[PDB]
């Protein structure tokens, strides 16, 4: 008799995760400024196979921002008055239930009766 | 007899990892004035394979943030008066559950009875 | 008789890190300033393979952040009077009950019963 | 009879741990300043396998932040007078129960009954 | 008989270790300053192989920060009046049970029953 259970060569790389953003950008100049983010997210694969006599060249690109400003003259006076920005006012209230579940099994069972 | 349970080259990484980013971002230069965040996530994954004679070149690029002012100039005066950016008043209250759970398992279980 | 559980080679690495952030960045230059923040994360894998002659050459790359200003003058009178810049006022209360739990379990049981 | 449980080549690096950040950055220059924060995370892995003749390079690339002034000049007087930056009146209570779990655990248990 | 519990080459380096960074920066020049923080974090394994007639080049690069600045004159008065930069009041109150637990185990049972 034979039972078998064979699992190879699974793949589960990044599984339930959390590589996102949450910002609150604000930008307020009065004059000439420059203001850059820069939150890129690689989650890519990239596979290359060869045999005997090969050659593999592997180079890819990337991101590029560039600003250039060759002549910028400001005469007179430059004024910025700011009196606020953002006004909130959050008043909650009450219990709330806030219940998060990530779950990740691998099960097997094997069972062999005989006489 | 034979009960057998195999498993050999699983990949499981980065599983349930929190690599993301959450900021808050002002900037009021009130003049001339750079302001450059830089936060780039990276999870991809690269494989390459040769055999005898052989020749791989994993030479990838990267990001790149440029800023460049040839000439800048600023005349009279420059002011910047400010009063106040952010008014929050929370008031929150009660009584609030917050729970979270993230499991990862693996269970095998074999047996054989036999006479 | 054989009951046999074979695990080999099982690749579970960064599972349930966190290599996040969270920042708050207030910048108000009232003239000329630059302000960088360089926080990147890197999660990649990278594997190259190569038998009997062989030549590898892994040279990547990395992220350049240049700021630059060839010239920049300022005249007469700079000011920056600043009263506040941010004006919390937060008031919670109440028992919150705040539970994480993180698990990670490898169970494996082996049993031969005969006679 | 023969009851066996092998595990062999096992990775499970970097489980559960916290390599992030948590900042509060502020920057006021009222004037011509520079504020650089370098704060990078890696955990990547690489690998490389030659057999008989054979060569590995392995050098790779780092971060790179530079800022470069030729020429920067100031006339007249330069002023900056501040009052208050952050705010804050913070007024907790109650009874709060913050309870953190992290767990890893490896059981294993074989048994052979016979006559 | 023979009731075999074998574990081999397993590689579990830096579980539940707390390598990150929390700091409070704050910078008001009032002219011409540099103010630079350096804190990186390196969790990467690298691995290279070779047999017989072989060479071996493990030389990676590192961070690199530079401020440079070929001329910066000031004139008349540089003035910097400062009367707070944090109020906090901060008022808690009542009983806050705080449990944190790391656990990490290798339980590993055999047992043999025969006549």
């Amino acid at each position: 008799g034979k039972v078998q259970i064979i699992n190879k060569k699974l793949d589960l790389s990044n599984v339930q995760s959390k590589c996102g953003s949450k910002d609150n950008i604000k930008h307020v100049p009065g004059g000439g400024s420059v203001q850059i983010v820069y939150k890129p997210v690689d989650l890519s694969k990239v596979t290359s196979k060869c045999g005997s006599l090969g050659n593999i060249h592997h180079k890819p690109g990337g991101g590029q921002v560039e600003v250039k400003s060759e002549k910028l003259d400001f005469k007179d006076r430059v004024q910025s008055k700011i009196g606020s920005l953002d006004n909130i006012t959050h008043v909650p209230g009450g219990g709330n239930k806030k219940i998060e579940t990530h779950k990740l099994t691998f099960r097997e069972n094997a069972k062999a009766k005989t006489d």
